[PDB]
């Protein structure tokens, strides 16, 4: 049993964990991930779905034993995905992609859940109020949320950079990053956007950050942990999947993203172990995925009033 | 000397190619790429910048000898890009990323160039009328534009799928794909989009397709051609970068993309040679990059009127 606290709406629900179908994932949440906090997003495509990022690389490569069509899942079902989400269905879904269930919100708490889901939708559609979520073991108080830090690494250069990136990831974990807020308000040093408007810039912002985190960066992580591709080859293929997106994004306004990427690309040829490679890339990957949660939050979805079925 | 003809606005300019700075590039265009047609897009972020797609894998990995800041290039400058573009500056740019020049539209055609530039803008911004560009060696008239096909490959199953995919890419080269048009009109069988709107779906359609093409797929082509990564490893790493994006887009409405990806992923472990790997990923790659051009064309950029600096 776990509790899920949405702070701003002031709603807490309780969910039963199950080791029956996906024991490795249940065990991962129960033992390795809890307790944590995150920025709570609402799905913009999939339907009445809530997901939030968990700052732990294991979610990228841990396999499920059992997946089901998520639209057929009962409301209240809790999932874990390799996009590093914990997810909860609270109403109908259109996205029929397989998902890995690990439990469900107790029957007594479903109304609370749907109510909370609507509060989360309202925040992303209208108010832009960042909604903090706290997840912890049932009946275990926490007054200490801090992002995990990968074990230190025998390399002053790598470790220093890892710490810097992770620190920054924590700093803006539930606090809006200024470089994201600024772009949405048009405060953009480079004036990016054709013909004096920055709407397109926001679409490209929203568009490039997301795959860079979950696809390129997390892909490298997945490959690194689940295959025996050599360190030399990991090092070689990395600039190819991560340089251009970050560079273009740097111009649009993500100076910190692009700065971090340059320092990583700069250190990368000289790392000596797979452990060093992984901490370096993991730190950037989490930073990238963190930014996506804020784009999900801040992007003007409101325009969809003019795009109803 | 080449000729760039924009069909709809009835404008044809002449450009001098130069071997002074990027000989390998100028050569490739001159001997390898001409003549061709394409869909003319206009940059939505970079400024007064025209770019279109060229159906040749060599642009992905052929290296520039020289690059300069594009904001400082004279109006009229022609560039080739590893994004598979021929690009022309016709006014101020804000994107200061380096680009490889290969020539210039002649001085007496600059006015005609800026007319072509503004007309392409009108098509992206307001009209959504597809503009066809035709590019030729000066002198030699051209009647048939067919997409380049990779040389037949000693593997019938691979070769068949390669043919089917290339055929399809050719079919909707300058004629809009129904799957893209239908989505932008809300004709989406899965009703993807939270709370009965499909605007968010259009943002994600736009955002996911582009990196899948230029970053994941094209990245694998470049890795295959510019490094000696083993075939065994090329096959191992491929699904990690291309499955998840394609599956989600399939759900959102791109049935053909997801079907072509699944087929590629089924044949991929059976591939026997690098040449077989290359042709298979290359065909899927171009198709993906082809879809990007239509997203760039059809996405409702006009919303930018509420986002002026
Ligand atoms: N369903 C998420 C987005 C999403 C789900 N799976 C994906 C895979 C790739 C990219 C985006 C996604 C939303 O609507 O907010
Ligand atoms: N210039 C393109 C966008 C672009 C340029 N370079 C990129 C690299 C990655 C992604 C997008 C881009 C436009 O504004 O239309």
């Amino acid at each position: 049993q776990i509790e899920i606290e949405w702070v701003q709406p002031g709603i807490t629900v309780t969910a039963d964990l199950s080791w029956e179908r996906n024991p490795e994932l249940a065990e991962l949440l129960w033992t390795g991930l809890l307790p944590y906090n995150s920025l709570q997003n609402h799905a913009l495509v999939s339907g009445n779905h809530l997901y939030h990022l968990i700052a732990d690389p294991r979610l990228v490569y841990t396999e499920a034993r059992y997946k089901e069509d998520r639209t057929k899942s009962p409301d209240g079902t809790v999932f874990l995905s390799q996009l590093q989400h914990l997810a909860v269905k609270y109403g109908p879904l259109t996205e029929y992609l397989p998902a890995a269930p690990v439990g469900s919100v107790v029957p007594e708490d479903i109304d609370a859940l749907r109510e909370a889901g609507r509060a989360c939708w309202k925040a992303a559609w209208e108010t832009k109020q960042p909604i903090e979520v706290r997840v912890r073991r049932k009946g275990e108080a926490v007054t200490d949320f801090a992002l995990p830090r990968t074990p230190p690494v025998d390399h002053p250069g790598v470790q220093k950079l890892v710490e810097e990136i992770q620190d920054e990831t924590e700093r803006v974990w539930i606090t809006p990053p200024a470089e994201i807020v600024d772009m949405h308000q048009g405060r953009i040093a480079s004036r990016a956007g054709s013909y004096d408007q920055y709407f397109s810039t926001l679409v490209f912002l929203n568009g490039e950050v997301r795959p860079l985190g979950y696809c390129a960066l997390n892909g490298l992580l997945k490959i690194c942990r689940t295959t025996d591709l050599t360190l030399n080859d990991l090092k070689r293929i990395t600039p190819t999947f991560i340089k251009t997106p970050a560079e273009f994004l740097g111009y649009t306004g993500l100076d910190t993203l692009w700065r971090f990427t340059q320092q990583v690309l700069t250190l990368l040829p000289d790392v000596e172990t797979r452990e060093q490679y992984f901490a370096l890339v993991n730190a950037l990957a989490l930073y990238a995925n963190m930014l996506n949660t804020w784009n999900l939050h801040f992007f003007p979805w409101q325009h969809g009033t003019d795009y109803r079925y």
